[PDB]
């Protein structure tokens, strides 16, 4: 029931996005104090899927983000009994990811429960086409408000013709005990796909996340 300097964890996600119902179950890894983490992704059910991974890559882990020394690390202080999170992504084109999720620590593992909606994706738009080339680095805001933690960031995912294709996301992290909440500080976030199958569904990514000071 501790967080030890190397850590697993599983994860499995429902998700439902413009209508087409699929699961994902994965298995990732990690060195929470380093900021360092990697998943496995499977699809296991209503694969392959007919959009990009990328708005399903940022879903699968902030327990992973290396803190200064000095800054309450809220994920972590939050464990055993873990933290909730609930997340909406508002694409420019309209369509709209909204996503909440539930960390515990059972048996020394993590395990991470998703469930994802999203809706109103264009037809012919970069995330039902497969236009996208995953996420720029990013920097999420985090800062505390009515006794959670809130980020926000507008962050880009790369376009296969040269573009960007934009969002805007805003998550509000709650410990499921009350734990001490940081004052407003900065998450420094890359996170990238680094294999997939032909066909994604089995994909594995890496996140390096730092916090620092504002």
């Amino acid at each position: 029931a501790i967080i030890k300097e190397f850590m697993r964890f599983k994860v499995h996600m429902e998700g439902s996005v413009n209508g087409h119902v699929f699961e994902i179950e994965g298995e990732g890894e990690g060195r929470p104090y380093e900021g360092t983490q990697t998943a496995k992704l499977k699809v296991t059910k209503g694969g392959p899927l007919p959009f990009t991974w990328d708005i399903l890559s940022p879903q699968f882990s902030n327990a992973y983000v290396k803190h200064p020394a000095d800054i309450p690390d809220y994920f972590k202080l939050s464990f055993p009994e873990g933290f909730k999170w609930e997340r909406v992504m508002k694409f420019e084109d309209g369509g709209v990811v909204t996503v909440t999720q539930d960390s515990s620590l059972q048996d020394g593992e993590f395990i991470y429960k998703v469930k994802l909606r999203g809706t109103n994706f264009p037809s012919d738009g970069p995330v039902m086409q497969k236009k996208t080339m995953g996420w720029e680095a990013l920097s999420e805001r985090m800062y505390p408000e009515d006794g959670a933690l809130k980020g926000e960031v507008k962050p880009r995912v790369k376009l296969k013709d040269g573009g960007h294709y934009d969002a805007e996301v805003k998550t509000t992290y709650k410990a499921k005990k009350p734990v001490q909440l940081p004052g407003a500080y900065n998450v420094n976030r890359k996170l990238d796909i680094t294999s997939h199958n032909e066909d994604y569904t089995i994909v594995e990514q890496y996140e390096r996340a730092e916090g620092r000071h504002s």
